[PDB]
């Protein structure tokens, strides 16, 4: 019941007890593992709040204090009256940082305590949201010296007054379906691109068109806003050896800012909570560029490299894939934009694991997502056993708004 | 209950009902996933249910469920159990069991081939010399001058556990590993402990970087004995690179026949503790893991140097670049020598087809994503985007403790 995880490359063994604090469920059973599945009232609220305030006051070493019990009493009284409750600023910051800390699929969590939390709970309108989001983007970008940040909009009340950012990320490229049959720009964003147009967006129909913000405040119809171009830091992609690489006409944005997840703290639900950090190189070069359902530039690149593409066993895809990823790193580094390669990030994560087992009793980790999408076994996490379980506070998936919104 | 998996690259959705037939446990619970954990004397009491369930599956597969041959067989096994405390499989049952253990092997990406397994019945074997003979014939048959054929050789089942047949080698063909006084390792670091056991048992080691290890064979619970595979039976391939003429000078070679010999075959409650099986290599098994794992030959650095890569910072991806070239060389070498090998793109593609076929004709296919995704270029192979369900079906292959940790030495 006090479980061990072994690293098979180093024989390091860690002992996990943190998992016994786990509340939510994994989706697996004794008879079946679902480890590779993408997505597996007044009454319920108070235990949730108590559990949260319990860990909070423990973290500041005042468990079982006047302050603790008073606050416990205080929230207790408020829940019974108002049917919900509001977090103190200190708890909000703690909650957010720990949602990241607990994100078992995130390889970048060694940075978790340095998160910049922007309290936007006083926001009432989409224009207000746009302002808060522009400020977030500017702060997080920091002219290429990226800084981690989250902006937290008002918590759900009755599910009719939801604050929602309809974009999956604050900054993403448009995707257009061609009469020609294929897809121009980013195929992952074809439906959202359609909705934006369907909402009144004047699409330039280019390859890298930055999408407008679609902001929903207090449950009303969402509104289009254009992020000031000077706030959107982009990197032209070139190769340190291949001159012809520039001519592909590739660029990507510096700021990965995920905006469609739900932040849960002490039972409270923040449905609009865009958060951002900085890219691992493979996120762009392997996934964004080379997934068959994405930019899929693999053939074009290998073509330009004059590789033998007649048989798979020439490993031309693998050769090209590496070069593409060398370029992404090279480009970001050259333009002084924060980026980390998969070797560095995974090494950091192993160190982060070490720390968490040492000062917290463990670290929930989802091997399927932590191992990079290229060169897996030559990174240290491949040989690292991991335990996956769900701790709260947490980030959660939530329905796409257009499948829900009462217009 | 029905369960669905989605391939997120193609949006294809499949429905698993087979997981209902699952008996054994995964290691997971509702509150924890042990998906990436490497590993998460049976009496007549619990044996007949296991036997019955197997015979029900067997006779269903041949469309004779409920027939008189089915019921009589059940009767026959029942009496033989309560009389002898064990029982013997018919040849037909043995062959079926072994093929299905492979079919059920959720970590195996090569299962499209499962039904074409050559099964050698070595249950009449009694001594280590006899084991050596059976294994020699396996190797010759399997190797087939480079045109590899899948095969398994099955030695007598466990009785009281005091008379086990074991192959002490982890694979039938593997290179020696030698710890040097200065802390360095010569040969395959993965095989240092086994190499030392061999040397202790009287093996005279060449002490080179690619010495084929002797067979260490255990019959009927006796102390194991050393045998040397005739070198003409061991097919090897010099590794060279199609464009890098200096690659041959690295002095690398590998053997052609991957033949795993330390696992246990379970069929209808019976335990076959010695059951070496073989197929053919996926290129990455050699080029990624065997050569580039930090704990193996670890040739990444040397390859990177000769390519004159920027090894100063990791963000040059010199490791990634060197890895691809090493794996290119491995495939090139085997194909040039007409020795069966499959690249990871071809194999994962086949597996998806195998998996879809299994879902339709069988109601599922247990799969271990953690093990199925290749150790390089994961997301550009189609299994990466494929959701999978992992559960345990019998017949199966199981891990077992290394025999030198449990063996009672005779002297
Ligand atoms: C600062 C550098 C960061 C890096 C390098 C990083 C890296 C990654 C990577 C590579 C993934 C894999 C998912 C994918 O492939 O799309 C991921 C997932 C995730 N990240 Fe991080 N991340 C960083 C910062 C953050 C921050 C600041 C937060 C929130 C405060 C966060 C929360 C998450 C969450 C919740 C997931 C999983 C989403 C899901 O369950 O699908 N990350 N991260
Ligand atoms: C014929 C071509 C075959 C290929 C290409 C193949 C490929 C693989 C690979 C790549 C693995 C992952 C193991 C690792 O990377 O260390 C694996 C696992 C496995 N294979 Fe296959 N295999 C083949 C044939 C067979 C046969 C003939 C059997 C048995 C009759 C078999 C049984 C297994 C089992 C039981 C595992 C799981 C081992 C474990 O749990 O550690 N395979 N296979
Ligand atoms: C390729 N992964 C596919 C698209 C699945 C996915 C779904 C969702 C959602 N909802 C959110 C996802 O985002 C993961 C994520 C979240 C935050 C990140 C931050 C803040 C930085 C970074 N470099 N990567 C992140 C990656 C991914
Ligand atoms: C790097 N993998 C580590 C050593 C774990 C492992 C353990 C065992 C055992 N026992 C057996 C293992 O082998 C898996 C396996 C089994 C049979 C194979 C066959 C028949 C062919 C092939 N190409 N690969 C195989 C791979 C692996
Ligand atoms: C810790 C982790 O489970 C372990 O390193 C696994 C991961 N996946 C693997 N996958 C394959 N094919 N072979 C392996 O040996 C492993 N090792
Ligand atoms: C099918 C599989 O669960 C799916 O492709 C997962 C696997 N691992 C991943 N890992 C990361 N980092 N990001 C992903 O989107 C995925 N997708
Ligand atoms: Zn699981």
């Amino acid at each position: 019941r006090f479980l061990k995880v072994k690293n098979w490359e180093t024989d390091v063994v860690l002992t996990d007890t943190l998992h016994l604090k786990s509340t939510l469920e994994t989706g697996c059973t004794e008879h079946i593992c679902m480890g590779s599945i993408m997505l597996p009232t007044k009454d319920q609220l108070f235990p949730l709040a108590k559990e949260f305030l319990d860990q909070y006051y423990s973290s500041i070493k005042r468990f079982g204090s006047k302050a603790h019990m008073d606050r416990l009493e205080e929230v207790n009284k408020e829940i019974e009256s108002t049917s919900t409750y509001q977090l103190k600023d200190t708890e909000l910051i703690y909650g957010a940082k720990h949602a990241w800390r607990n994100a078992s699929r995130c390889v970048g969590r060694i940075q978790w305590s340095k998160l910049q939390v922007f309290d936007a709970r006083d926001c009432t309108t989409a224009h207000g949201m746009f302002n808060y989001i522009c400020n977030h983007v500017k702060y997080a970008t920091n002219k290429g010296n990226l800084r981690s940040a989250i902006t937290i909009f008002p918590q759900r009340t009755d599910g009719k007054h939801d604050f929602r950012v309809w974009n999956s990320q604050l900054i993403r490229y448009a995707g257009y379906k061609q009469p020609d049959g294929s897809t121009l720009g980013d195929p992952a964003n074809v439906q959202f691109t359609e909705i934006c147009i369907q909402q009144g967006w004047k699409a330039p129909r280019g390859r890298f068109d930055v999408l407008p913000l679609l902001l929903q405040a207090n449950g009303n119809d969402p509104e289009l806003f254009q992020i000031p171009p000077e706030l959107v830091l982009e990197v032209p992609i070139r190769h340190p050896k291949f001159d012809w690489f520039k001519d592909l006409g590739l660029k990507w944005y510096g700021l990965p800012a995920v905006s469609n997840m739900l932040l849960e703290i002490g039972g409270l639900e923040f449905s609009a909570c865009p958060f951002s950090g900085w890219y691992m190189g493979t996120e762009i070069g392997v996934r964004d560029y080379c997934d068959n359902s994405r930019y899929n530039i693999l053939e074009e690149v290998a073509k330009k490299m004059d590789l033998d593409m007649r048989k798979t066993s020439s490993l031309w895809k693998d050769q090209a894939l590496v070069e593409i990823n060398i370029a992404v790193l090279y480009s970001f580094q050259s333009d002084k934009v924060t980026i980390v390669d998969h070797h560095s990030a995974t090494e950091s994560f192993i160190k982060h694991m070490e720390n968490e087992y040492r000062c917290r009793g463990g670290c929930p980790a989802d091997w399927v997502w932590i191992v990079p999408p290229m060169s897996g076994s030559i990174t240290p996490v491949f040989h690292q056993e991991m335990l996956n379980y769900r701790l709260t506070p947490s980030f959660e998936y939530q329905p796409d708004p257009w499948n829900t919104h009462v217009w």
